């Protein structure tokens, strides 16, 4: 294939980097400006033109521009600054530009499967034109971070976390689907749109919403293998944590919000226990939150401690957790669901009304909050934890900013610089009033799901197993420099993202392998040479036809 | 376009005649043997092999093949050996061809358009992939030379025709469309022949077989426009006949039977008028046969006559038909039909029963027989010609043979070698008993049609004068050189038919623009360059890519 | 996909076939006459152009020239009569076919590797239009069995093989790459040839030539994975033996001549076991021939002993071989490689000068002729194996007729048909004058070629053991009926290749499985399914 079609394939167009051999002769000659120029210089022009431009929205036009016109290029540009662009091609911009330049842009991405398509699924499916697509990321558009219910042009977020699957693991773009599931949206705002891309309806809530996603599972499954990678992206938290636990089984699925989750706040605890070196038995975990967030991080905790030497049930034991209704204890008026009974215990004999009380009564060197109910570490709370620890353990998990537990400022200036702190939240540095600044620990599932993805798709695994998670923690530890554990960093710097992504990926290869979860054979006898090996670059391949002379 | 398609496209390919640079700029390096040949050495190599071979029908396959392979080796091989191989593409072999060996290679070429199809003809033409068809030669397969009907075996002969308008005229095969109509055939050994490939009826003679030929001739018209050149090739004489009339002035169309015949009969009068150079009222012409043929003929030598001085009425009077109710006389039992009434006249005092009878009363100089009867120039009728002329023109122009008025044998011997004899008729040189051989006028209505063909697309014109065929005539006898004259040759060596058919176009090119028939303008200065400058040549094109340094 | 390609590809070409609803749907209607048909209809209409040509050599441009327009007819109609067109198709004609092709036709196929290609063997490969090529057969056409050198002219040959691969054992046609290798040729009437297609040089012998063939293995492997097949035929009997101990360890290959030959020969020699039923004990083995081929069935034949509780060299101690210079005995004159040495023996007593002498002295139960030097199993030596032995093991392999050691005629009479007899030939049925009538067992490697490869294909298998052939041996010899083995019968029916093959292939994948030898997980349970719903087939699809 030569001509026109070589430049209007993003994945094929080298533009002013077409060589002027190429050119000649693949008859591109006369259809680019007379000069040519390399990646190193193209990419050195966007940088330059980035720098110009300060809107964030502006900068995810700009760049999501050439991902449709140059494939390598983006993701040159997008890897030479990542620490900068994750947040612009992602979370958080990625849903402040799929609400506001939906309506304008209009370019058609990825795969959109509506209700309207009940039983014929799989012919929708099969108009993908990839043939060996190995990692579907879907949203029905609910629940997007920080906006709300933003219907078909949801489409953004998968597309988003697909550009990072490349950026940060080296998954293959052509290897890769996002998919848009429509039933529907409740956002007034679009079902009055004249201009809405979307179906014009409240979001079906019925038995036939249940079906469609069992008939997308098993179409993309019937297409692509029982092995491919399946994440489900800003589902309405009820929905992607019924749905994990319905198909974790029968499918190659794992979810950012409790399994990331429980990876990086895992990760985190291991890196508070590498400056603090206080012993297994000086742990005692209280969770503010009782939901799959706190049971995918008590299980993670549990399953490490099991591995340093503790039982199943002594690990149980240091773990607490306080709910709407307050402390889950053995006996009491509230529910308690049957994966909550491992971390229900025999009540203390003074009971609490308040976290702040469970906190004074309990005294736990871990407070881990997963709530969602807003600043419920109080400086009360915050104040009693630097009372009755020397370095508090305080993670404020709960997302976004205004939800979180309590700020970076207000949990090191209350214990005067004491804890080791982390949020999902982005919190900027905190100075304290005898001068020294604190950097608070940022978690960001960004760690967890390029390496996870990369180790399940190179393995061909068709189950994900919590170990998964569990290794990806001690990994993405395991790269905190003892220089860096001085300075209180509890998770690597974001800037060698790639480096940290293969590392777990070679990691979590390692694992699948020694426990026959692979299916990829033979297996190889260096897991980090086939890792390294089979990472998608973005250097330009040479297209030039190989001319030579005959001896 | 690059890679093995280059090679499937007889168009384009050119086999061992690839460049290597071709072969590795185009992705063939690998796909054919390690060895470049040339267009000579790969037509030296085919006339070497195919002097190995002797059957015609063998000839026919083999080179049949080249034609689906390589188009331009094809053409080249052709025109090498033109005068040995039109015989074997076309009439006789191709008839022959057809009968034998369409069940078993059962390879589709040309458009089949089917009775099945009336009201959808245009939809079956829409699907022919080039786009613009400028010449058109259909059959309905009934009356194939010496066979009969083949049904849609018939395809065969307008192909043969096509690759003749190819080599002899170089008219482009893309602008070249062989169509085959399916009316059913009344040929048992086919309708009985379960592996025969077209429709299981008896041929449609009703209304409906005058409607699909008419919703036919609009389709094509609709499709590749008003000027496109139409022939029937091997229809019943009937319609072929009635067709020309009904069509020849609503379209651009012209039929060999009596146009072509009548062009090459002219130029052979014309022809032994330059040896003989007996004088305008020293003529007079006896017609055995009054059909379309004979009126056709007849038509062209008045105009001839006219245009040398003598009068409309004046030239008819020197013309005098025998039909199978005898002579064509005002007042006779029998029928005479009003484009008989020209050269019907008042009665001489003795009235023939037999056309022996005919040549001794009215004294012709010239006898033409297209009557189809069989040896009706009995050696009584050759023996009174040389009785009553110093040198009688005889022209036995009925095909095939077996319906021929006389041999070229009883017509030399009986005359004792002084005969001006042509035929239709494939007769050998012939040797009297004084020792002198004598080699027979071979009139072949290939002299005419390529040339013809060639001048009305070259001129974008859509009606075809009587005119075309009296300037084609001229124009062939023209090329004739007094040393040949002198020989006796009637009729230039097919030998030069691609030098004689260009001439033959170039001269009713200066026709057609002379008296206001072209559409193609601005009208040229030059007609010989006009037309040397169109034709398509075998030659192979440079398909490598343009590569060169900047300086 | 649409209109006239869909026609000039062959892979999609259904031809008069076509239905009515696809020519309406893909713009053919017009482009094809009116008659609709059924593949039943074409292969029948076929059949019978076929059986009105006379030459074996005319045959094969008909039944190609099917292969080049509508490739499920061309192989519907090669299974219809699979006995007859096998020949045709393949050995022997492909040969006579190939000697005289490239001249009159001259059409091009598979993919053709220059020396002047050298370091550029990538892009070439690069070139082929199929991504998912499973199965590559190679030649460099120095030794076609029966024309000898036919230098670039034995691409037909890998041609002919995959056609059997499909016909045979339905491995996907578009999964298949034919490869020539073109370093010249030997051939002096073909180097004077204007009009050859190869390069005009003598075979270039040099360290050049087998670096080409690494880049040739390397290319393949980089583009196709290392799991692809890779089969060598017709290379020149130094290069193809020593090419195969080199790569067979290294990537998925393996040689017809050694390796199909000595599971074909084994599983002859097991079905004569079953027969006679000889104890294991008395198996004495004489090979005419100390070749790569002997070696071959040598080595298969201890395996097969040791398999039935023998020892490693008390099995060699049974078989032994005589070539150009005698016995193959300790301290001997002449040379013998580090291969020969374990059917290398101490001398007996007398040290036979010729065959004859060696059968006398050793008195062995079996003689196995792959010397290809002609009659050298003798009147004398046919009848001293009739008196040593009741039920005498007679295998004349030596392919190309004229060089077979004996004739079934000179076999079953001079032994009064008490002789178990086989060769590569195509001899007919033997009449005594004791009117018993006896039909020779013809071994050819097309027992075991198709249902190894379609087994290492499907299991993803990297390496192919020893024991694959060993396991394909028994697979056919399985394969005989109780009334096949009393009618005397050594090899299943031809006819049956189809089934014969696929049943070899579900043993061999059973096997690999069994012996972590293949590497598609996860494992299949029934492995008859497996197999059985993987076959390719000559059905048209729907379009
Ligand atoms: N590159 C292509 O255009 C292409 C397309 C199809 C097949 N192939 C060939 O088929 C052969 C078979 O593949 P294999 O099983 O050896 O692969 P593999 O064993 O190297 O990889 C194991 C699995 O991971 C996938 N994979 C590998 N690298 C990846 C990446 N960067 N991103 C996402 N997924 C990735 C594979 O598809 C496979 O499912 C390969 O040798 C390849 O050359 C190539
Ligand atoms: N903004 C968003 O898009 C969004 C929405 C929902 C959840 N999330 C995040 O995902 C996670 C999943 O939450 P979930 O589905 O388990 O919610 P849930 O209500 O099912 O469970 C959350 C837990 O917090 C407890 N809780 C609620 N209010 C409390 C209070 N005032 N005091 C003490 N405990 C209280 C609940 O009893 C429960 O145990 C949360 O941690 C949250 O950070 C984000
Ligand atoms: N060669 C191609 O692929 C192609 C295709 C379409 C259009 N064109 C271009 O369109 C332009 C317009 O054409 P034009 O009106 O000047 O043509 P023209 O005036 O040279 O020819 C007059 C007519 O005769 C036809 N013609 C010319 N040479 C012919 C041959 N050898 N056989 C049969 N028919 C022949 C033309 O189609 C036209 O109808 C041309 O300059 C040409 O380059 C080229
Ligand atoms: N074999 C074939 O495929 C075939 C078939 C028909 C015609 N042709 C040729 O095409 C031409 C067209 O013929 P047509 O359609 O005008 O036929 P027609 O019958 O319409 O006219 C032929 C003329 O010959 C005359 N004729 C017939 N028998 C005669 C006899 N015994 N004596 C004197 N005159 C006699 C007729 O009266 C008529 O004037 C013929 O000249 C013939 O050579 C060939
Ligand atoms: N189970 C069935 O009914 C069935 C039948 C036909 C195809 N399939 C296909 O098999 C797929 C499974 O993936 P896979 O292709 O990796 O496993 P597979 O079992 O199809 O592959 C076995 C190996 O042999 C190759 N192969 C299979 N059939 C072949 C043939 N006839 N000729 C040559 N090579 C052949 C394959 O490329 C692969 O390397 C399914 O997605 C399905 O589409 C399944
Ligand atoms: N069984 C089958 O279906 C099958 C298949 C393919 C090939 N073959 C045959 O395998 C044979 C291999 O032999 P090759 O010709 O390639 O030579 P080779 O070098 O492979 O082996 C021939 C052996 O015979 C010996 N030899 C030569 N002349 C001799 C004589 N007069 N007496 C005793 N020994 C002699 C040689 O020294 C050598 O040891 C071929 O003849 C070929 O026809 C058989």
């Amino acid at each position: 294939e030569k001509g026109k079609p070589l430049m209007l394939n993003p994945r094929t167009n080298k533009g002013m980097a077409f060589t002027l051999q190429e050119r000649q002769m693949l008859g591109l000659q006369g259809l680019l400006p007379p000069k040519i120029e390399t990646q190193d210089i193209q990419a050195l022009q966007f940088h330059r033109n980035l720098k110009k431009m300060t809107s964030p929205l502006e900068k995810y036009i700009y760049i999501m521009g050439i991902q449709e016109r140059n494939e390598k290029l983006f993701y040159r540009i997008l890897q030479d600054d990542i620490e900068s662009l994750m947040p612009i091609v992602y979370t958080p911009t990625v849903g402040l530009a799929c609400s506001q330049y939906g309506h304008i842009f209009r370019r058609p991405k990825g795969l959109f499967i509506s209700i309207s398509d009940r039983g014929h699924v799989r012919s929708i499916v099969d108009n993908w034109p990839e043939n060996h697509v190995k990692a579907v990321v879907v949203t029905d558009g609910e629940r997007i971070l920080g906006l709300g219910d933003l219907g078909v042009y949801g489409m953004g977020i998968p597309v988003g976390k697909l550009c990072l699957y490349t950026a940060c693991a080296g998954i293959r773009p052509d290897r890769c689907l996002p998919v848009c599931i429509d039933v529907g949206t409740d956002n007034i705002a679009l079902l009055k749109d004249p201009f809405y891309m979307g179906l014009y309806q409240k979001r079906d809530r019925t038995q036939q919403y249940d079906d469609l996603i069992d008939e997308f599972m098993k179409a993309i499954t019937d297409r692509y293998g029982r092995n491919t990678l399946i994440q489900f992206e800003d589902f309405g938290n009820h929905n992607a944590f019924r749905f994990l636990r319905k198909y974790r089984e029968k499918y190659c699925t794992f979810n950012d919000d409790i399994q990331g989750t429980a990876a990086v706040a895992l990760a985190g605890l291991l890196a508070a226990q590498k400056v603090i070196s206080k012993p297994i038995s000086e742990h005692k975990i209280l969770f503010l939150g009782a939901g799959e967030a706190a049971l995918g991080i008590a299980n993670l905790i549990v399953m490490s401690m099991v591995e340093n030497g503790l039982s199943e049930q002594e690990a149980q034991k240091k773990i607490w957790m306080f709910d709407k209704y307050g402390l889950l204890v053995k006996g009491r008026k509230a529910k308690i669901d049957s994966y909550q009974e491992p971390f229900t215990h025999s009540a203390p004999e003074s009971i609490p009304d308040t976290f702040e009380d469970a906190v004074n009564i309990l005294k736990p060197s871990t407070i881990i909050g997963v709530a969602g109910a807003g600043r419920l570490f109080t400086p009360d709370v915050i104040r009693a934890m630097a009372s009755i620890n020397e370095r508090p353990v305080i993670f404020a998990l709960s997302n976004p900013t205004a939800q979180a537990e309590c700020t970076a400022e207000e949990a090191y200036t209350l214990t005067e610089g004491r804890c080791l702190f982390a949020s999902g939240s982005p919190f900027g540095p905190v100075k304290l009033t005898d001068g020294r600044v604190f950097t608070p620990g940022q978690g960001n599932n960004v760690y967890i799901f390029p390496g996870v993805a990369l180790a399940v798709i190179l393995c061909n695994t068709r189950h994900i197993s919590d170990s998964v998670f569990l290794e990806a923690a001690k990994a993405l530890t395991s790269q905190l420099t003892d220089e860096e554990l001085a300075q209180g960093r509890l998770y690597p710097p974001l800037a060698n993202i790639q480096e940290v992504s293969i590392n777990i990926a070679i990691k979590v290869t390692e694992y699948l392998y020694a426990n026959k979860m692979a299916f990829r054979y033979p297996e190889p006898e260096d897991k980090a040479k086939y890792v390294k090996e089979r990472t998608w670059r973005s250097e330009y391949d040479s297209l030039l036809p190989d001319v030579y002379e005959w001896p």
